[PDB]
């Protein structure tokens, strides 16, 4: 039979070799780099065609290393093959390496959610540090086109690895830049925020742990996750129904609801500070980082405290989580002065990395922190930062007190008073407008800049505001919530929001008229008032004193604006509802446990609630 | 060591017992159904929980059966898990069956692009007809919740498997409803349109034939395919640069550019007619079907002519290709009266299937064709259709002649004249506004309803039009292009467009003012004027008679509108450019072969170009 | 299925809702015009209209009722069917034998927005379709009591004027009572995901308590 007409075999080639590969401006090298313990890890090496001694940019990811280096699958040009955030490193001729971490996708070995460093929690002879160390060692002895210099970077889990590496790095690692890294998953990163559980985790669990490679989400009954989680009951009730009870990590997490030894052994900010890294560091996080707000800022400062003898600069732009590796010209309705993300990547990130990765490049001298001013809409270069804080700073914080008539005042109100609001667990306050499903990345990403008018309109939320500003108020640092709240129940959650009320009217941009834009806000689980490690019941109807740090600010409350403070006791469905009744484990709360409580925020007098603002000149 | 604190194993569970399954209102059975040649086929069986005597709706697909039955992966409800077009059957409590065709994804065996039926082109003991037979046979003997009756359906390739099944169906196949089926890939379905090659095929090849399962697209150099293909030159040159030269199917196509025995042996419309089948059929295709316009209508008609002794209804809605299984309220800027797609599915599709799959159901008596009137905006039930055609119809077609002054008249222009336009291959007319890439699905889908005003403005496109209508003109049937065109070169393509010019002003919808909506248009490869099987060079400057059928219409040109006829010689980058110089195989055209030509469309007299309109009362 | 004055424009959609064609034009061409023609264009064909020509927002089609409504409180062929509120924040057609009550706190300092903030009366784009807006925001509030039936097994059909038989007490001396009859869309609507669980109000109104006995004498 004539093969050109009659086909008996298969129209699928037995072996391909498309010329598309010769039309490329790069070379992709795939190799199972073997780790000390004999476990091999999937590694992708993207080498620019005709590369003579180029620095390597290394990234270890639990998010499929192959695809990470495949923005545009098998792209003709490297620029399209590599992520948006590599633009400056592609422009610079860097080699790009994306490695599948031990246990995920292409790599071998067991996968352990944010594998704790070698210690009480990990007695094996391997960890995310050794693996990183081995990889760098292999990379400098197996990439002839490279110059033996390695730089590390990545966001979230991809940044968590940069930190794990910084614990005990390989000589080759000359410079590191963790971006929105997963440092303290309990204190205020991905899992908990001051003890308050983030229900968004359940999905991620079944997503990254159902199988070595790609998995799926948890099938939902209702399209609105507000309904899904509320109709389910307690966070544990959801996990159980989703079958998460059979997932090892969940079991561990559930077993440790408080900030006990389990979570303390993972606090990379403290652990890293103990090791005192000597490798230049560029810590990055978004001012509106909706996923890892604790990480960077705390690690940078913890190192600053240990007097590290190495570059340690903190960079914070007007971005959401992982926003630095994309376009930062806008976030929600907000608009900034140009692509702030690219801005940093080109004018700071790259030069800094060039200094230690490309012998002969110009030397930079970054200040303690480079932060975007969300008030003046300009980049701020602070030699020493912050200038104002609680203890050990040039100056102290400036308290903005709560006053009568739901107002705010810089003058300590002598008149003793209180404002009550009923917090009904049956009707929790939606962290963002309903409906919302955790799957709605579109809605999730910029949730931290959304208008707070909806919340204000509810009776279970208390709002305080200054008069319309006649002189601008400049704040630069970490504001502190000096809370003197009282609750009818034996437990409670305290959400405190620092807001910048936009001018009553903004004729240039009508939509922003009287927009309540939160510049800093967080939640605090009342049971941990005395000790994070030792949860303890609150005294009903007693005014208890809370003191916690809110996300850093570098903003200006301009004329026409107002400073606003908002307090509530729920944040559904992002955070699981506090039963308002002290229970051993909130994960296992029962229908009868959830109790309607009366909250009273004391203002003025000796127990004067306020926001300790980092006011500067 | 404490396990709930220390993990030495993998956070990834060995197995899973998701309780989500218990909540589901259906069950999924995955079976490796064995064909008569020992080869087993993947078969997803979706059974409504607690089913009894339920009809089976079967679809054989080369597009991953597992994923086909996973609209919302692992969904809690069947309605969710199954595609939009299954709605009426999910509601009916049908057993849904999706099977991977031999050689694709979960299925075993060899893959042969549109595997030719048993005959000169395929001597083996099996084919898509037998596999279907074997499948149906198994289904009715191993699905205990089924009543033994099976109905087959699917769109495109999924509709092609239905036609193959109809060549020799299993006694259990009680009804079939092919949807926009791949019937004649050369004549006017998916590959060629009257000999003109569609450059969209290349991506399809690499995507659907690179591997057994999922594949990928061809990496592009430019974001605009108009550029991509023009720069490469001839379709074959692109295929070569893309690396398609190693794929068997492409080789076979490249070796058969004309309508020879290779394509004639695949003409399912004629083959099915030779077989005189007795299974109730409900043919469907979109009036604006941009992928398989030939299929349904031709196969259905062929059967009608063959005096088929079984139900044979044709259905054509205001949909794009495969638009029948989605919402059919709109199409581009066009808006119809409600979900026309859903309407058909609920009011015709299911009832028809219910009659033969659910014994005891009322009997429906469908007419010859149920076509949606794109002028009156309502469904038309034609007892005998069409009422007008060239040979053997109640009446004939009324010609709309090209006249002087670039007009269109129903009165045969006595005056002999011609209008000429220059067709430069270095500047082909974009089939839709630049830039366009074949990957741009959003633009591809509704390309046939796009404004033709851009073309009109070109010096290489002749535009004719009636005077604003004072009386509406109703057309219902298949318009024929009676073209007397002449080209200076030895080859040429002829694009004829039948357009409905909207009123010069549409205050209720301002954007539609003067809009040039094409109700029917197509292209014809000149070299095939005399014989589709034997290409012949055209005589330079000779008025040649081209006579070919255009897409079927069921429109109405109302007062305020004008009928328009547009003629051009290119349609890039959808259709490869005709070199305008006769070459043995246009696929292998060389840079120098491409020649600028002067096309002259003659109007009036003995060679009066016209559109034989199927005008009815 | 139109908003105010919607008859003189397009009637294919209202807010996120979608209807079968231009329902507004439909009426203008099939009913309005021919009707007028009969009396205005002598010799025209006469039309025989029923009592009510109403569009069905559930069946998605026009309903021609010879005599409408068929059910009502007094003088109709049939009577209204009471959908009783019940403990467990549910609704049942079976009169709950046991007594009961559910409470909420209406704080005038934080009134319920009729539509999401911020809204200015000048925003016509928001005012026009406000009646079909999602009532999920209200439901999440502690100052809005909500009752619902179990996911329907068989459809419940309604045609006529619903009446609110409400027995409520306020700790004050005056109060407004807003009652909302809502059709909750299916938990998940895979064809149109945004509609999933959408709380669509088919009928709602407010009643000033001070006029309970006499609209004339508060
Ligand atoms: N009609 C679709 C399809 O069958 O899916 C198609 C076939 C071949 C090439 C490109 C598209």
């Amino acid at each position: 039979h004539d093969p050109l007409s009659v086909q008996t075999g298969s129209d699928i080639p037995a072996s391909v070799h498309m010329p598309t590969d010769q039309q490329r401006d790069y070379i992709k090298r795939e190799v199972m780099v073997p780790m000390r313990d004999g476990v091999k890890l999937y590694t992708v090496i993207v080498i620019p065609k005709n590369a003579r001694n180029a620095p390597i940019l290394l990234t270890r990811t639990p998010y499929n290393a192959k695809g990470r280096a495949n923005r545009v699958p098998n792209a003709l040009t490297m620029r399209e093959v590599l992520p948006q955030g590599d633009d400056v490193f592609v422009e610079g001729g860097y080699i790009r390496v994306f490695q599948d971490i031990r246990g995920k996708y292409g790599s071998q070995g067991d996968y352990v959610m944010t594998r704790p460093p070698h210690g009480p929690l990990n007695p094996t002879k391997t960890d995310e540090t050794t693996d990183a160390w081995d990889t760098v060692d292999w990379l400098v002895h197996n990439v002839p086109e490279s110059n033996g210099r390695v730089g590390m970077t990545g966001s979230s889990y991809e940044g968590f690895t940069v930190v794990m590496a910084l614990l005990d790095p390989h000589p080759a690692l000359k410079v590191a830049a963790p971006e929105s890294p997963m440092v303290d998953g309990w204190m205020g990163d991905d899992w908990f925020h001051y003890g308050a559980f983030r229900q968004g985790a359940f999905d991620y669990f079944v997503s990254q742990m159902t199988a070595r490679g790609g998995g799926n989400d948890i099938p939902r009954r209702d399209a609105d996750d507000y309904t899904n989680f509320l109709k389910a009951g307690s966070a544990g009730s959801f996990a159980t129904q989703a079958g998460l009870d059979q997932y090892p990590f969940w079991q561990r997490m559930h077993a440790h609801p408080a900030y006990d030894a389990f979570w303390q052994g993972q606090a990379l900010d403290k652990i890293l500070a103990q090791r005192k890294p000597t490798v230049p560091m560029l810590w990055e996080q978004g001012l509106w980082d909706q996923e890892d707000m604790w990480g960077a800022i705390h690690a940078w400062q913890a190192l600053k405290d240990a007097d590290v003898k190495a570059p340690n600069t903190l960079v914070m732009g007007p971005w959401r989580h992982s926003g630095v590796n994309y376009n930062g010209s806008t976030l929600g309705p907000l608009e900034f002065e140009g692509d702030t993300a690219h801005q940093y990547r080109r004018d700071v990130f790259r030069p800094f990395f060039d200094e230690y990765l490309k012998p002969g490049s110009a030397s930079v001298h970054l200040p303690d922190a480079i932060i975007y001013n969300t008030g003046d809409q300009k980049w701020d270069y602070y030699r020493s930062w912050p200038s104002v804080c609680e203890s050990n700073c040039t100056g102290g914080l400036t308290p903005l007190y709560l006053a009568d008539g739901h107002g705010l005042s810089f003058t300590h109100p002598a008149a003793d008073g209180a404002d009550s609001y009923v917090s009904d667990p049956a009707h929790p306050v939606p962290f963002i407008s309903r409906p919302f499903a955790f799957a709605q990345s579109s809605r999730w990403k910029p949730w931290l800049v959304q208008d707070q008018r909806e919340a204000e309109s509810r009776p279970d939320v208390v709002t305080y505001e200054t008069e319309v500003l006649d002189e601008p108020v400049r704040v630069s640092g970490v504001p502190v919530a000096d809370l003197f709240a009282a609750t009818s129940g034996t437990d409670s959650d305290w959400v405190v929001k620092l807001i910048d009320v936009q001018p009553a009217m903004t004729p240039d941009d009508p939509k922003m008229g009287g927009y309540e834009l939160p510049v800093s806000m967080d939640i605090f689980r009342g049971r941990y008032r005395k000790d994070f490690a030792k949860p303890e019941a609150l005294q009903p109807d007693a005014t208890l004193h809370y003191h916690f740090t809110l996300p850093a600010v570098n903003h200006v409350f301009a004329k026409g604006h107002r400073i606003m403070v908002q307090i509530q006791s729920s944040w559904f469905p992002l955070y699981d509802r506090n039963p308002q009744k002290f229970v051993p484990n909130i994960f296992d709360a029962k229908p009868a446990d959830y109790t309607v409580a009366t909250q009273s925020i004391h203002h003025g007098g000796k127990e004067a609630t306020s926001i300790l603002l980092p006011v500067v000149k």
